[PDB]
RNA sequence: ACUGAAACGAUUGUUGUGCCCCUGGCGGUCGCUUUCAAUGCCU
């Protein structure tokens, strides 16, 4: 669920790495001023990562992870 | 296959050409090298 949110949209493109060159897109990124939450159910306790990545572009989330007491 | 795997908004580009810190202007004006003096003394 997206707590809050904030959207860029930034172009992309292939690199011309010959001397000679004669494709390109925009990505609508969900952007560094962002928080979302999940909930996570197991039968065990779990060693959950601290960070995450996801995405296109292996993109670095920061877990903070609190276990919901009886 | 994470709505996945790879992912350069990149290449070229002179803030540039012309331009007198210029034009006018008296270091000027006033001013006594002045004042006093036995070529002396004796043959």
């Amino acid at each position: 669920q997206p707590i809050h949110w904030s959207y860029q949209i930034n172009t992309f493109k292939a690199a011309q790495s010959a001397y000679y060159g004669r494709n390109y897109g925009r990505a609508k990124e969900l952007a560094v001023g962002s928080e979302f939450l999940t909930y996570i159910v197991s039968q065990k306790e779990l060693d959950l990562p601290v960070w995450i990545r996801l995405g296109k572009w292996s993109s670095k989330i920061r877990v903070e992870v609190e276990a919901i007491a009886p």
